[PDB]
């Protein structure tokens, strides 16, 4: 293939495939219904991520936007992924501290603004106007972390000890691994063009195995996800 | 800007933000978990509003459809927008009757055939079947009125009398407001061309800003968000 | 019209259009909240489903795949359709033997991923990558259907009589109705190119039929739908 980020498209790929089969696996004969959830959850994950990073690998999840006079190749693909991965990552986190219905909604309602503009931001032909639809989004993940951060630590440290303690993990991991996101965006080509393609797709790579793979493999060798039982 | 309609989308725009605004600081606080979820429902809706408002005054949200012989702009952002924000306030109102499961996915998938055939008749590039979408659209759209009606009224009346009269103010509002939106589509530039697209702009922003912001304002004054305690 | 399939697709229009008004007359007048349930998911079907093949029939729901060297004709609204119907279907049969959340989640999730690979491959341009999308989309619904038939039949034979032996026929419906869509499909225009497109539309109409009108007018004769009382 004539396009060097190739072989990180690659790589995701069979990382995703194979983090998928490994939890497929391990929630085998599970039957507890708390840790059924759980694990249908943080095994669609990365098999939605699967189907993603193989759609840019054989080169359908990308598309040419113009912008600064030149064809920029954009993986929408990308987008797509996050679209659907990140509200079942926020499932995860509200089901562990049995978060009420009411921040529900506003954590996956503030989570589709956050990917929508962010596309949106991807896909405009105006330089400048990219930037704004990058702060809007911005802005709706600094709500995610704020609730995540003062909203759901409070109702943790009430809960049982490995409930709290799990979620404590979780949660850094999520504050530091959300953040860089934006970060990469800004300095990749989609934003002010710093780093390069072939760069900028390695770090999304790395980002998305430690968030579709490693998160969950934090989550399902916690003993917080069964329900307390004799 | 060198399109006419663009003081109302700006104005539009502004009156979102703002509107989301205020519902956010009204929201800070708030515990009781009822109360959580109109709080919740009713800030997500301006706040999509607002970047549907943004993108069309940016010029994303806007298509070009020949039909008739010629190139109508066409503003598929509303459409999206309206995808999101009605299943929100049809929630808005099944909450507050304590509406049962069956109701309500009746009403969101009735609300999903309603959007979505009005979208594939504004697309749509043959003039005469335009009006055919716009029939089934308005078909769905009295569905769903009937039984906001004959449906909801009848459990309100048994319920909490401060439910019972916000439901009763929301459901003639809705009526009276949903019911504008089929007219002002067939008389403007997307059905018969009788109005020119700067006034149906402005039509359209006036009701898109009492539906998003005018219905939310009156909701969240009402006793009936809060559960009956001491 | 200059399209030798329209005929099938005028035949599916009415017979989704006469199944959607049937059932929705039939439903009216329950009160059983969970007989209201099962009208609800089991009208919205084919009522999807009939806008869909509308969309076919006049010309909206189709574009042009460049393929094989050639302009292939691709039925995208049929994706659309199955996109919406098939978690409805199978919503009917989880609630049916009470399966639990963590299940539900799984089978929608795969579902998901079953209609979307299924669309990639259907858009797909270099020939030899569509039977990828096809055979990824293939293992979607072999999880989906090991699921029914040994995940849900051991549920169902300790509920009420009537709710085990309704879920047995529609099993066994499904098992057969959904394995015959892949393989239409791999013969038909979009894989092998051996059956032409007039006779593929022809099977995708009548396996459309089956599912969306008489796959419900089975459930909502069974007694499994209404709740034990006197
Ligand atoms: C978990 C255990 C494994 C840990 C692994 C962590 C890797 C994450 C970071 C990678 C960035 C790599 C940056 C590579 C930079 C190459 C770009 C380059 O070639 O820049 C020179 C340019 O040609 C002229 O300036
Ligand atoms: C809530 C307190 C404020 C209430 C405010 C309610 C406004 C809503 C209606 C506006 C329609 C305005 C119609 C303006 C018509 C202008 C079109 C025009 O110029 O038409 C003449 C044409 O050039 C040759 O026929
Ligand atoms: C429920 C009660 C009614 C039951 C009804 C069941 C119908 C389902 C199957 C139809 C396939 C029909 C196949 C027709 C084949 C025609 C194709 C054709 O013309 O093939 C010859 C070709 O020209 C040179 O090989
Ligand atoms: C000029 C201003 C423009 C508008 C601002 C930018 C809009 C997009 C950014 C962030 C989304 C904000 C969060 C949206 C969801 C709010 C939900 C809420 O208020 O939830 C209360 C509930 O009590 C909780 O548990
Ligand atoms: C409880 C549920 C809450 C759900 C909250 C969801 C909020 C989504 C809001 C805005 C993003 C909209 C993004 C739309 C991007 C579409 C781009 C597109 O397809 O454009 C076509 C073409 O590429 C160019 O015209
Ligand atoms: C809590 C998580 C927050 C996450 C979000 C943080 C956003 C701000 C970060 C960096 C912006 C730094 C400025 C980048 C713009 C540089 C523009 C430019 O011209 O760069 C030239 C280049 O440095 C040489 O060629
Ligand atoms: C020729 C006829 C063509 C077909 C007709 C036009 C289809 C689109 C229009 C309206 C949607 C109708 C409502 C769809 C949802 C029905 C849900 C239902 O029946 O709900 C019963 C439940 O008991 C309630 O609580
Ligand atoms: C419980 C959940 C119930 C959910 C019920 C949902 C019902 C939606 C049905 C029909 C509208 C379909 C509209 C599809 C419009 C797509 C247009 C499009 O993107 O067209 C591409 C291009 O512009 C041209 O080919
Ligand atoms: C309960 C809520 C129901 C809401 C839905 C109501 C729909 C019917 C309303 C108006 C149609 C009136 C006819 C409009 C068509 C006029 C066509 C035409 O040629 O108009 C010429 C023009 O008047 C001079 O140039
Ligand atoms: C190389 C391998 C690539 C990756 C494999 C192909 C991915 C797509 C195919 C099938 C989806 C599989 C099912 C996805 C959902 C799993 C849900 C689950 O594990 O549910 C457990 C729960 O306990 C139940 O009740
Ligand atoms: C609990 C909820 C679980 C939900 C699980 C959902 C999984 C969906 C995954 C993959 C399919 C993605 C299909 C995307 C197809 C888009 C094609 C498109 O629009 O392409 C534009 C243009 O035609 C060409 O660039
Ligand atoms: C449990 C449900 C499983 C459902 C899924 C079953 C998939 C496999 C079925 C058939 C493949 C048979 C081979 C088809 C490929 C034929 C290619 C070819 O060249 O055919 C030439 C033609 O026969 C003359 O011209
Ligand atoms: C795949 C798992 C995760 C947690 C992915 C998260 C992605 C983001 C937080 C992306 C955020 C963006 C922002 C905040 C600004 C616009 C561009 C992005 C969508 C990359
Ligand atoms: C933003 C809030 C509301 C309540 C918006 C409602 C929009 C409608 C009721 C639109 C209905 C349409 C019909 C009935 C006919 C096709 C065209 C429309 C989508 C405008
Ligand atoms: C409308 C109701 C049903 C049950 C439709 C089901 C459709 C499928 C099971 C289609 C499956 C496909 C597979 C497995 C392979 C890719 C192509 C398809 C989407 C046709």
């Amino acid at each position: 293939t004539g396009r060097p980020e190739w072989i990180w498209l690659a790589l995701g790929t069979a990382l995703m495939g194979l983090g998928t089969l490994y939890f497929l696996v391990k929630g085998m004969g599970v039957s507890d219904p708390d840790a059924k959830k759980f694990y249908a959850i943080t095994t669609l994950v990365p098999a939605i991520a699967f189907t993603m990073y193989l759609s840019m690998l054989l080169g359908y999840g990308l598309t040419m936007v113009p912008f600064g006079g030149e064809q920029n190749p954009i993986y929408w693909a990308r987008y797509a992924d996050w679209l659907f991965t990140t509200p079942l990552l926020l499932l995860d986190l509200a089901l562990l501290v049995d978060a009420d219905q009411g921040t529900i909604l506003a954590l996956v309602g503030a989570d589709g603004i956050m990917i929508g503009t962010g596309l949106v931001g991807a896909l405009t032909k105006v330089y400048s106007y990219r930037f704004v639809w990058w702060a809007i989004s911005t802005a709706a993940m600094l709500y995610i972390l704020y609730v995540l951060f003062f909203g759901f630590t409070s109702k943790a440290e009430s809960m049982r000890p490995e409930v709290a303690s799990t979620f404590k993990v979780l949660r850094n991991v999520t504050v530091v691994l959300w953040s860089a996101y934006p970060v990469v965006w800004l300095i990749g080509s989609e934003g002010a063009g710093i780093v390069p393609l072939n760069i900028e797709t390695l770090l999304f790579m790395v980002l998305d195995v430690s968030a579709k793979v490693g998160f969950g493999l934090i989550l399902l060798r916690s003993r917080a996800i069964f329900g307390e039982a004799e």
